[PDB]
């Protein structure tokens, strides 16, 4: 029900964390810190959408929650610490995480 709006933030996300990448790759921390904001909102609205819906167990959803949001606070504090590596890694762990959130999004069990 309603899934325009589902799939349309998640690409939106997606197309967001790409630009995201880019302007890591500029070494610009500025345009990175206002995404991170601008993500932040796309996540609120997402996971509003995605706590309604929340056809699988609700601890779980939590949880993958919790995860979510476990890497954003890192990956802030990565860029305080100007620490590269985790910035990298997390990149990476995003990337994996949007390919999992998307098939569960879909219902593939």
């Amino acid at each position: 029900s309603e899934f325009e709006k589902l799939r349309q933030t998640g690409d939106e996300l997606v197309q967001a964390f790409q630009r995201l990448r880019e302007i890591f790759d500029k070494g610009d921390d500025d345009s990175l810190e206002q995404v991170l904001e601008e993500i932040e909102e796309l996540i609120q609205k997402h996971r509003q959408l995605f706590d309604n819906r929340q056809e699988a167990a609700d601890t779980e959803a939590a949880k993958q929650g919790d995860q979510w949001v476990q890497l954003f606070q890192r990956f802030r504090e990565a860029i305080d610490k100007g620490d590269k590596d985790s910035l990298e890694q997390l990149l990476e762990e995003l990337e994996q995480a949007l390919q999992k959130i998307r098939e569960l999004a879909e219902k593939k069990n």
